[PDB]
């Protein structure tokens, strides 16, 4: 199978930890062994003026995985919504109110539904690739999370001798590992079975960092840079 | 503590991940330090005839457990039923609508019932030994659950030839190892304390395997093999 | 950020691993880059006369953490309920009925009320300082736990002579390691970063222990010791 995925992660922390807004949302192309990809988009926020609700990342991940298939004509693609793996083409209001879900979750999904659904339609017409609402079972959402993380330090590397300190926390139970002109992600669960990604990228000197648990939110890990 | 349990798994897949059927109910004997089993039995299925609803599977394992029970005389049998450790012979339909569980769990467990209940009452009468319908909770059946995805691997191996090609979906988050005439599994989850199982069997030639994460379900791993 | 946190962990076990009772509360301090503490405090229960239900734990928790916060001014006090960050000070009935839990929750949230609430409104009038129902979420109340965990197997150490043999069953995925003097206990699951905690304390001769899963409760570890 040939799959292409999206996520967002990656957020701006305040010194009290808080979330300020996201960083990166990445598309993935991912096939076999299915443990890393070696295809991919990213397109970075502006996390001093993000929406933390929801909407804005899964359109942003929802339009970048439709950026990537047409160009390496994936079997399916997997959106990060848990929904049992539901074509997002048949998700009109009656199918929301049906599946077996939050109330809150039909709250939000009924009002992305009207941009999303027809999008996800039209683009079944023109390839025959659905967009399937599979989320936590997907090994390439997890994949393309990974690489948010992976992009978000990139995004740390590239801002921080402007901003002088930063304080990123990464999506949960990953950690990277900065070599030369490189990062590397890597998931912290055996379970998942040794998923992992790479960006090459040049590290500025004159830097110092560290990556350590975020103590608010148990099994993310914060990345903290300064210069 | 001497506990027999028993637990199905182990799928063959199609070339889209889909499963087709289960391959192997395991009834083991669990005792101190509670990590792995040596007396245990398998049944195989027929996995390109199965009923994937949970109904068969449940049936063949207290049939399977009770029958190494009789022999093994252990302190307890652990069902693969995650209702807080109740009696199944105290399960009769006024019991099952009281349990704090889903619905269709309580559908499938009022049907299961009418065979099951008076199977474990006449089963305690005769031997004193309880089944109890623990489910996850149990490292026992956890055990089990690690063996049927060893006997699942050695199915394969002694199938892939006149298959020319399959794909085992593995019980969650565990691996194996092949070695000279023997399959060892593991769990991968740390958080476990180490529990594995070995199977003795013949190795094939002309053989190549790999293991790998199945893209569609997190934290699961398929074994591929061809000839 | 400066967290102080508790929590209650350890169980005497009866020889079929059924619970009688909790050991240890731990107050902890926890700073950057919160992967252990070395500030903390113990109180030790009386495990064959306690109370399951939760609600000793949690008064002893809440007092024992005030007790180490007027030494050492954390910015906040974590306290080991799960209730999404809401400061205890706020917990009137009206609130407790309005979160989004269940409803036996609400039961032993509603009771504790009538006495915690003044408690938090009174500790954070005087010092500024919160007490925050953040539960699961928190890394320091998990090390306050693996702590927990130290002291109850100093605990059994410091008592086995006198009982002859013990069980305890230990907090959720930890082990402990016994070394000249020293117990140090970690976290099993490398998802949550590196946890640790160590007590220095004298290992008497002439014992002899092990650790391994309690069969009836999947990723929880029994230490069990005798003369
Ligand atoms: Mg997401
Ligand atoms: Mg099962
Ligand atoms: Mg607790």
């Amino acid at each position: 199978m040939r799959i292409v995925a999206a996520d967002t992660g990656g957020a701006v922390l305040d010194e009290s930890f808080q979330p300020v807004g996201l960083i990166a949302t990445v598309a993935v192309l991912v096939e076999k062994p299915y443990k890393t990809s070696k295809r991919f988009l990213v397109k970075y926020a502006d996390p001093y003026n993000y929406d933390l609700s929801g909407r804005q990342a899964i359109r942003d991940e929802i339009e970048l995985a439709i950026e990537l298939a047409r160009e390496v004509s994936p079997d399916v693609i997997h959106l990060d919504s848990t929904l049992g793996g539901i074509e997002v083409r048949k998700l009109d209001e009656s199918t929301i109110d049906a599946l077996q879900i939050s109330d809150r979750g039909k709250e939000i999904w009924k009002e992305l539904s009207k941009d999303l659904q027809p999008l996800a339609k039209k683009f079944w017409e023109e390839t025959g690739i659905e967009i399937i609402a599979i989320g936590k079972s997907s090994v390439p959402v997890r994949i393309a999370e990974i690489y948010a993380g992976i992009f978000s330090v990139k995004w740390a590397l590239d801002n921080v001798k402007e901003k002088g300190g930063l304080l990123v926390g990464l999506p949960r139970y990953m950690e990277v590992e900065i070599k030369k002109d490189k990062i590397i992600g890597k998931s912290l669960d055996p379970r998942e079975g040794g998923l992992y990604g790479e960006v090459k990228t040049e590290v500025p000197q004159g830097i110092k960092w560290e990556l350590y648990p975020n103590p608010l939110v148990r099994r993310f890990m914060v990345f903290e840079i300064t210069s």
